[PDB]
């Protein structure tokens, strides 16, 4: 249950966290608490929720639960449900007009801007120390940044979706696919009023997000991908620069895998 | 007695301490042992002893001693001699073939070549955080770097000079300004063996040596400056540059002046 559960909201942000078999070959509460931190660890760089300045973490409770902190203070358990936890990440984002987190990843300190020439960049990969950028507009309506602490540099490409968008396109994803024009001239009909959603479900917009509330695609969705490089990598352009394209395309793959496993599911409504 | 000598030991760096004025108003402990380790941390910006990575500090003893401290661990004390100090430094230091120190003034990490164009220094300077610049050829026959930690720039401009370099220096002052061509014509044939010191003294080298072991410029003499810049001024290219020049023209300055004052020392010898 509890732990299925958190299976499925790992799934949203692409992430294969199998905490159910864990659980089911009798591994203890230390090895559990340990993968269901790095699996969340790693849906928060997916998820763009803008939290990178946060340490994230999920342990065992004794009553049966698993418990998400964020810096150390409990933020919700999976027992309350996706939308409680999509609640308790609201008033700690900072997103800008278009869905990007407005919180820097290393915090307190200076941040280059987000239209810094390409070779000035380059001279900060190659000979600064930590450093961090701002948003800037990448290829094909993604949003890109980079920054570095310690021996690590991020890379992230976004492209901000809210999980109602992420909804509505798997939705029209299903129409789309009928073959009967006759029924799916009916459900051009409906969207027409009620939207993809309720179009495809047979009801209003509010109905089918009430009957989808329990989804965790409902709360959380694949926005951004954020690839790393480490050691003498960490200082060289043109692996910054390889790792741009693989951070795009990664971002690219899972949206779309995110997107028609929605609609495979979808698809039974 | 220790107080004057701390005093005069300051002298060497071109800091004018005063802490013979302050035991002497009967200041208590805690402001000598501020204004000493205040200007201990100054006089170790220009004796170019490269030790830019410890924390210097100084403090009164119960049995009336200044104890001089490198990251809490005791040094030397004054009431040791000058040459005490000098060689209690000896063994932290890293100096190049020029004088110069290898360590890093930030410690353990990355730090860009000497030879890094102005141009890629000034992106390090505008939009890099903590950075740093190895040793670089300058105007006349100087030496400097750079470094910025948290919210403070640092430019150190270096012209390195051993204590004995600078004895002989002066001791020529002295040579060269004596009016009796015969006398003058004479301490240069002694030159030839015993070095300008041993000349102006009538002595050998070791003799001379010998001599002024009691004076602290045996062992300390004026070799950098560091100038340094906050705020906004500290992530500015003109600022930076002006601050280069503030420094050559301040090293200049007080190597002149520490040299006048040796060689007005040596005059009565």
């Amino acid at each position: 249950g509890i732990y299925a559960a958190f299976d499925t909201l790992m799934s949203t942000a692409g992430v294969d966290s199998q905490i159910a078999a864990l659980a089911a070959s009798e591994a203890d509460a230390g090895t559990l608490d340990a993968a269901l931190t790095q699996s969340l660890q790693e849906a928060q760089g997916r998820w763009g929720l803008g939290l990178h300045h946060l340490r994230h973490e999920a342990r065992l409770t004794d009553d049966g639960d698993i418990e998400i902190l964020t810096d150390g203070r409990p933020s919700a358990r999976v027992s309350e449900g996706f939308g409680a936890l999509a609640q308790a990440y609201a008033p700690m984002q900072a997103l800008d007009e278009r869905g990007l987190s407005q919180w820097a990843a290393l915090g307190e300190g200076y941040r280059a801007p987000g239209d810094l020439p390409l070779a000035q960049l380059k001279v900060l990969i190659e000979h600064a120390r930590d450093f961090e950028t701002d948003w800037s507009a990448g290829r094909g309506e993604t949003f890109q940044r980079v920054w570095r602490k310690g021996d690590t540099l991020f890379v992230e490409v976004a492209r901000p979706a809210s999980a109602e968008a992420a909804l509505s396109k798997a939705a029209w994803k299903v129409i789309a696919s009928i073959k009967d024009r006759a029924f799916q001239r009916e459900l051009m009909r409906r969207s027409e009023k009620d939207g993809m959603l309720g179009a495809l479900l047979g009801a209003r917009h509010a109905g089918a997000k009430a009957n989808l509330a329990q989804l965790p695609e409902a709360h959380f969705t694949v926005q951004a991908f954020v690839q790393t490089l480490s050691g003498a990598a960490a200082r060289n352009a043109e692996e910054y620069r390889a790792a741009l394209k693989t951070a795009a395309a990664a971002l690219e793959e899972y949206q779309g895998v995110t997107t028609r496993q929605l609609s495979e599911v979808l698809r039974h409504g």
